[PDB]
DNA sequence: AACACGAATATCATCTACCAATT
DNA sequence: AATTGGTAGATGATATTCGTGTT
């Protein structure tokens, strides 16, 4: 069981652009994926997701790249990777060969209790949370 | 977020061997495999790692195939997925690419307490409960 | 001088098949 | 008449790339 690199790639852009200084200029997103290195192309698919999401301002040009929205500061981590991830279920029940216990399984209903206790364990925390010490002083430091 | 084909392929194979008539007869692999509707060979290797884990006695011959062991059936469902999934994290910091933010990200400690929620939302149940109605009969009648 | 949107290419993690060795 | 242990082919989900179209 693991996360998309594409939701943890799009929390660490977040995360770099909410430690940017207040109206210092705004961020191209090749420099926050050189920054936080990831590859610049998958951060670029994942900023779009992040502005249609509504977090996430970017600037399409005449000077102008990433800012952190009024929304992106208090969303919380649940929130995010409830949207990027897409809350599929745990188990691929209905895939090419379904499950036979379908419409009768215990087994899911535990596994969708558990998917909800993971999402809840992450809705109390925000991104601003996120970039307090120690994980803030580093992303500002790697600016260099 | 997904859980391994192999595990829930695994709980399957428990329910199934949870539901057998008290000494009614010794379950093949393969018709274990035909009820609950997966491949053959797969199931084999999870059944090879739950005879390992204790869970399964698995005669090799001379007549004889799966019983449920006695551990098998006060186990608890979150041992199992912890045991068959690996308690691997849920993201790869230091994967081929690491990520700068190992040694200070909260996001690590946030995700690895959204892990141990689930699992522990798995804890309490066994796997007598995952075979209580309506599953229990459901696996009954699959068997013809 | 950047971001957005849609079509492949690559990759790798697991799904799966298989042969030989017991028993 | 079955289960076990090591070896690749299969696969499909996503990690990634790229070209064109805005802006
Ligand atoms: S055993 Fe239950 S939870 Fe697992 S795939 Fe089948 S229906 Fe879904
Ligand atoms: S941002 Fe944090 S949780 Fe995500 S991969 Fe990097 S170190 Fe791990």
């Amino acid at each position: 069981m693991r996360l998309t690199k594409f939701t943890d790639l799009a929390l660490r852009s977040l995360m770099r652009l909410a430690v940017v200084r207040d109206g210092d200029e705004p961020l191209a997103t090749r420099e926050v994926a050189e920054v936080v290195g990831v590859p610049y192309t998958h951060a670029a698919k994942a900023i779009t997701r992040l502005q249609h999401l509504g977090v996430v301002e970017a600037r399409r040009g005449r000077g102008g790249g990433l800012t952190l929205t009024d929304l992106g500061r208090r969303v919380s981590v649940g929130w995010l990777v409830r949207e990027l991830e897409g809350e599929a279920e745990v188990v691929d029940c209905e895939g090419d060969n379904p499950c036979p216990l379908r419409g009768a399984c215990r087994l899911r209903r535990a596994l969708r209790d558990a998917q909800e206790a993971f999402y809840a364990a992450l809705d109390p925390l925000t991104v601003t949370d996120l970039v307090a010490a120690p994980t803030g002083p580093v992303l500002l430091g790697l600016t260099d």
